[PDB]
């Protein structure tokens, strides 16, 4: 599912990520465009050999199963195709565990290299929330 800017937005709200961890909603908004470009099915791998996956491009290597990662925990407990479903729940209930890990959102190279320290408002102007 290619998620809408604002459609994302008040999934993420619904679920409870604005100013989850003190991160404002705006955030995990810029995060997820910049992660994924809203699509819930994207996939990516990494150096080490592990994948991410899905709209905030959780990682194999700790938090989800992929079959194909050696040295993996699975710390969300979730097959990591649960990432990819049109319903970001398994996301965004895995992304709370990241984020309140100790590095907060550092954990998402594209949220600290392309929101932290911006107005990561913009990325939830114009949205009914
Ligand atoms: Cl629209
Ligand atoms: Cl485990
Ligand atoms: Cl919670
Ligand atoms: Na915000
Ligand atoms: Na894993």
């Amino acid at each position: 599912k290619v998620f809408g800017r604002c459609e994302l937005a008040a999934a993420m709200k619904r679920h409870g990520l604005d100013n989850y961890r003190g991160y404002s909603l705006g955030n995990w908004v810029c995060a997820a465009k910049f992660e994924s470009n809203f699509n819930t099915q994207a996939t990516n791998r990494n150096t080490d050999g592990s994948t991410d996956y899905g709209i905030l491009q959780i990682n194999s290597r700790w938090w989800c199963n992929d079959g194909r990662t050696p040295g993996s925990r699975n710390l969300c407990n979730i097959p990591c195709s649960a990432l990819l479903s049109s319903d970001i729940t398994a996301s965004v209930n895995c992304a709370k565990k990241i984020v309140s890990d100790g590095n907060g959102m550092n954990a998402w190279v594209a949220w600290r290299n392309r929101c932290k320290g911006t107005d990561v408002q913009a990325w939830i102007r114009g949205c009914r929330l």
